[PDB]
């Protein structure tokens, strides 16, 4: 079996991407943020504190004939950005792009933090990291990808994210017409529950490539690219007037500047992020100070290849027994 779904940026900055997901019988269609950095499938629901819902589509398990309460199970999650959600758990049928999993754990939200309530375009998260990070207690649950693995033609999904444009998530097959050239595969460590890999270096603009190992995670759920302080300082040194700002929380640059590209290594291959992808626009409406897409990982503890890097490539997440990550230009 296979599945295929279009993913669409939520705003003009590509802050996140949403993908329609069918849940329940008859289908209730919610727009979920596919997140390779977490492993919980949770949704706004009819059990959400009414005051914490502002425009989201809610899942209503009482209107679904296949929903079953997973008795006693609860879940609680906090994300890197300080956002949080928790609640109880149903099982139900979940289909993504024609691909169906029966008995999927669907985590319903009793409480969500302020950032989730404020974002009315995101009805929930669909986690695609390894199931060992799933927060359901006392019985940890499987991700959609893990439950669908048995029925897939190939145990892979691919992320083809668009730059200010829609893109595609595919399950169970690799589209040969979606990328140029050959895919370079690199080893993944599952030690921490993430799609964790090691980049082989970087280059700023048309500068020379610096061979150096950068351990990081492939995270479709994080907007920006977060790299070690030395690398990020070398990039922003090339932009006239760029500076790190305490007030804003990261590097900013004069909006009138042109940004150089940024290259990262995947084995012997190179992925080039166009400078336009690194421009996240004015820090406030009307400001002449613009926010940068490459920021320091120093205060995070982990390097993150987020949407800024991933949207420059065709990315294969290979969930074979020995997992690997594939990168191709496009
Ligand atoms: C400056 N600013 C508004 C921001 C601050 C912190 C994180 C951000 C992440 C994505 C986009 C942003 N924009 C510039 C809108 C961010």
């Amino acid at each position: 079996s296979t599945g295929s779904a279009t993913t669409t940026p939520i705003d003009s900055l590509d802050d996140a991407y949403i993908t329609p997901v069918q849940i329940g019988t008859p289908a209730q269609t919610l727009n979920l943020d596919f997140d390779t950095g977490s492993s919980d499938l949770w949704v706004f629901s009819s059990e959400t504190t009414a005051s914490e819902v502002d425009g989201q589509t809610i899942y209503t398990p009482s209107k679904s004939t296949t929903a079953k309460l997973l008795s006693g199970a609860t879940w609680s999650i906090s994300y890197g950005d300080g956002s949080s959600s928790s609640g109880d758990v149903y099982t139900d049928t979940v289909s993504v792009g024609g691909l169906t999993v029966t008995g999927q754990a669907v985590e319903s939200a009793k409480k969500v933090s302020s950032s989730f309530t404020e974002d009315s375009t995101i009805d929930g998260l669909l986690g695609l990291a390894f199931s060992t990070l799933n927060t359901v207690s006392p019985t940890q649950q499987k991700t959609f990808f893990d439950n669908a693995k048995a029925s897939l033609d190939s145990p892979v999904f691919t992320a083809d994210l668009g730059y200010h444009a829609p893109g595609t998530y595919n399950f169970g097959f690799i589209d040969t017409t979606a990328y140029t050239g050959s895919i370079t595969y690199t080893a993944v460590s599952t030690k921490q529950g993430f799609w964790e890999w090691t980049s082989t270096g970087y280059a700023v603009g048309s500068g020379t490539f610096k061979s150096t190992s950068i351990d990081g995670i492939a995270d479709t759920g994080t907007t920006l690219l977060y790299l070690p302080a030395t690398v990020v300082s070398a990039y922003w040194a090339q932009v006239s007037g760029a500076k790190s700002s305490s007030s804003v929380g990261g590097y900013v640059f004069p909006c009138s500047a042109t940004l150089p590209s940024f290259t990262f290594g995947v084995g012997s291959a190179r992925i080039v992020i166009p400078g336009d992808y690194i421009d996240f626009g004015p820090i406030s409406t009307g400001s002449s100070s613009c926010f940068g897409g490459i920021q320091s990982s120093a205060g995070i503890g982990i390097n993150i290849f987020g949407d800024v890097a991933l949207k420059a490539a065709f990315v294969v997440f290979n969930g074979a027994t020995t997992p690997t990550l594939g990168f191709a230009s496009k």
